[PDB]
């Protein structure tokens, strides 16, 4: 289903880590960062959305409309410029973004009552599964 509305739980984090090396985010922020406790919150109002993470590390919140592209500038991640679109591809939302880093953006589908999440950069795909609270 393409419908994602709801607060999304974390059941299961995998290769965060390598995702994190491959984005060059410093070693000491990567102990800290991975949380298995991670709460996301989506709002989606037809190709509206508002995305907010939260954990006790830090919060993570964008907006976006599907298909229309975004420039960001990832200050609280690995400090970059990127070129930003999502879209769908069938029932998985896809969001490329553009930049120095090949293969980087993610990938978000549900499949019963799970939010599915993938995070890639360059060779490394990041994988996280949530239930819906
Ligand atoms: C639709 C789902 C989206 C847009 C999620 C994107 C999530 C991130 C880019 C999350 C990054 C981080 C954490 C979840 C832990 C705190 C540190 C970050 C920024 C690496």
């Amino acid at each position: 289903t393409r419908d994602q509305n709801g607060t999304w739980e974390m059941e299961s984090n995998e290769n965060f880590e390598g995702y994190m090396k491959a984005l060059d985010i410093d070693f000491a922020t990567r102990k800290i960062a991975v949380r298995l406790t991670q709460t996301l919150v989506i709002d989606q109002d037809g190709d509206n959305f508002k995305v907010k993470t939260t954990s006790t590390f830090r919060n993570y919140d964008v907006d976006f409309t599907v298909g229309v592209e975004f420039d960001e500038y990832t200050k609280s991640l690995d400090n970059r410029h990127v070129k930003a679109l999502v879209t769908w591809e069938g029932d998985v939302l896809v969001c490329v973004q553009k930049g120095e880093k090949e293969n980087r953006g993610w990938k978000k589908w549900i499949e019963g009552d799970k939010l599915y999440l993938e995070l890639t950069c360059g060779d490394q795909v990041c994988r996280q599964v949530f239930k819906k609270k």
